[PDB]
């Protein structure tokens, strides 16, 4: 077996602990090359003499090149040494351990864990583990308080077709007027895009960190939104938007004042005086050139504490997180911190954070709790909406994306469709629904944490930025109510099937060919499993269905029995068709 392929790491994503006692260990190596993988184990001051326990290292998944091997390691000691036992497709062994390759044990050396400290045991929010978060982008939901309209508000018509600069007057009230709607849909948290005082319609720009922003309302609005919101099972998360403030921010202000006679010059990346109010900014800010947006340096205390307090204040409202955006680019030492605050200020307030490019650093148990999973809509895009992929690529993409991180996260990844910086998924799919309710059927039952964007759930189409900020389309008869019952229904079986929510996954069947994809969810001993025929035709498939794990299943859409004739299940899908098993456990 191709040793320069195999590879495992005591610490990240390859080991870590899911307790106290307890070190959950992953190794990869080339598909195909190992068929068994063992982890003899001890305590690390354990006699040479003493016995070494055992553990299976099952076979986690596969994608594109590897194989990915766990298992579990009791550790009462809190600490732990370990050596794997590869053996090939051959009976070829060889023993692994932190010296290398050898076929004896103890040429191979051992793997060491010092300790498992509580306090290092990566934990996330309860209530995060098993949530449907709407996505609410203010100015463009829903106009509950016509009075504090920006000047220039365009018509709230379903034609309408938003410029960069548009207003339309949605509003925090209007918000809680559609609370009904919300919890009649059945999700159990919003996530608002910036809502702070700022001159733009997106407001990304931040002016004032402390004031809801005057077309939105006024503290008391927003402290009602929290309670009537919380009432009725829907909790609050804001977009903290720390790595960068507004121009018309205090500080930048006082700075563009004073000049380098500013208590407030080493608050931002100043490179010469005066500062520029130009098209030529002399300033560090997001992205490139971009005047509005001056870089805050929270490397510096004073910037530190003060975006700390900020916090502070807003957790004293009540809400119940915080979606960190550009968060990539901020310190880590700030996040730390950050998350010992909040954490400290609330147990279950849940950090989100925002990075287009791996994010394992911020991911290891003392910064986010989780990211959006940017990997879970470019697979879902390609799968369902531009068909660029057939369900074998499909199923590889899913589960390297699975293995990035420890499980505590990976759990909790926000998959989404699409955002506030997309074409609408309905239309990636050109407008055809079939395909888009397919990817909503996996959404709501894949692994992770859905988000859904407002207006997908009735039907709304666009093209990216800031075509898909249309404002929402409310008369009932412009809405596809059809999506809406069927969001619902989803929606009520993930709440209802615990698989769904805190199982795992495992590829069940990938038929390249046909495209054909369906997986299984489990959880002790629930089984559910998702078969998907994502082609434009009728198509039938036969499931290796071992009756160990149950001879029987229910389609959870449907209530059709289904049922197991020595270890084989055949199904019969119409086009785009996907049915959810139950196993009935
Ligand atoms: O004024 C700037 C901008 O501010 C706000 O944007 C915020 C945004 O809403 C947040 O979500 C977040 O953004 C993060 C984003 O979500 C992540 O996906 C990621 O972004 C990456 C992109 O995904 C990736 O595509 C790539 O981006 C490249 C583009 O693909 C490429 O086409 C080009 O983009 C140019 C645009 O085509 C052009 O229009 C122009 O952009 C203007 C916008 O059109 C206009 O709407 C506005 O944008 C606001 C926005 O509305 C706010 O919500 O002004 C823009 C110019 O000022 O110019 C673009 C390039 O100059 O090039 C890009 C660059 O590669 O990479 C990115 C980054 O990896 O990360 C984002 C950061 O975390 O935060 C922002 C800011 O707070
Ligand atoms: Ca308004």
């Amino acid at each position: 077996m191709l040793l320069e392929a195999i590879f495992h790491e005591a610490k990240g994503s390859y080991a870590y602990p899911i307790s106290e006692t307890q070190l959950r260990v992953r190794l990869r190596a080339k598909k195909g090359d190992v068929v068994r993988c063992e982890v003899l184990y001890a305590d690390r001051y354990a006699s040479p003499e003493e016995e070494l326990a055992h553990a299976l290292a099952g076979k986690a998944g596969s994608d594109e090149r590897f194989d990915y091997f766990e298992a579990l390691l009791e550790c009462s000691t809190k600490r732990v040494k370990y050596v794997f036992l590869l053996t090939g497709p051959q009976g070829e062994a060889v023993y692994f351990g932190e010296t290398g390759f050898s076929a004896e044990r103890s040429k191979a050396g051992v793997f060491q864990y010092a300790y498992i400290h509580r306090s290092e045991v990566f934990t996330t929010p309860e209530w995060a583990k098993e949530a449907v978060i709407y996505q609410i982008f203010p100015e463009r939901f829903a106009n509950g308080d016509p009075s504090n309209d920006p000047p220039g508000t365009e018509q709230w018509a379903k034609d309408a077709r938003p410029r960069h600069d548009s207003f339309y007057g949605g509003d925090l009230k209007g918000v809680i007027d559609r609370l009904p709607y919300l919890e009649e849909l059945g999700v159990t948290a919003l996530y608002f895009t910036p809502i702070f005082a700022s001159p733009s319609h997106h407001k990304y720009d931040t002016a004032d960190y402390l004031a809801i922003d005057p077309q939105f309302g006024d503290l008391p609005t927003f402290r009602r939104l929290v309670d009537e919101a919380h009432r009725r099972g829907i909790k609050i998360i804001l977009d903290a938007v720390f790595n960068h403030a507004g121009d018309q921010f205090f500080a930048f202000r006082d700075v563009l004042q004073k000049g380098e006679q500013s208590r407030y010059k080493d608050w931002f990346f100043i490179e010469d005086f005066p500062v520029s109010k130009t098209s030529r900014t002399n300033y560090e800010t997001f992205a490139v050139q971009v005047p509005a947006m001056p870089k805050l340096r929270t490397e510096n205390p004073e910037v530190k504490e003060y975006l700390f307090d900020v916090a502070r204040f807003w957790m004293e409202q009540g809400i119940d997180g915080w979606r960190l955006n550009v968060a990539n680019e901020v310190d880590h030492a700030f996040w730390r911190e950050f998350r010992r605050l909040v954490k400290s200020l609330n147990p279950d307030a849940l950090i989100v954070g925002e990075i287009w490019h791996d994010a394992s650093g911020w991911l290891m148990g003392d910064q986010f709790d989780s990211v959006m999973n940017y990997l879970f809509r470019e697979s879902v895009i390609r799968f369902f909406a531009t068909g660029e992929i057939h369900a074998e690529r499909f199923d590889a993409e899913l589960t390297r994306a699975r293995m990035l991180y420890p499980e505590q996260a990976a759990q909790g990844l926000w998959n989404l469709l699409d955002s506030h910086n997309t074409e609408r998924f309905l239309t990636s799919c050109g407008g055809n629904e079939a395909k888009f309710r397919l990817a909503v059927l996996f959404q709501m039952t894949y692994l992770g944490t859905p988000l859904i964007y407002y207006g997908d759930e009735i039907g709304m189409a666009g093209a990216t930025d800031p075509d898909c900020r249309r404002p929402m389309i409310w008369e009932e008869k412009e809405q596809n109510r059809g999506l809406f019952e069927f969001y619902k229904e989803l929606i009520r079986l993930r709440h209802r099937l615990a698989s769904l929510t805190r199982g795992n996954v495992r590829s069940w069947h990938a038929d390249k060919q046909a495209n054909l994809y369906a997986f299984v969810r489990t959880v002790q001993d629930q089984h559910v499993g998702v078969v998907l025929n994502n082609r434009g035709e009728k198509q039938t498939v036969l499931l290796q269905v071992p009756e160990s794990g149950g001879k029987t299943w229910l389609d959870c859409l449907t209530g059709e029995e289904v049922h197991g004739k020595q270890g084989q299940l055949k199904l019969t899908l119409r086009p785009y068709q996907g049915m959810i098993l139950w196993n009935g456990r």
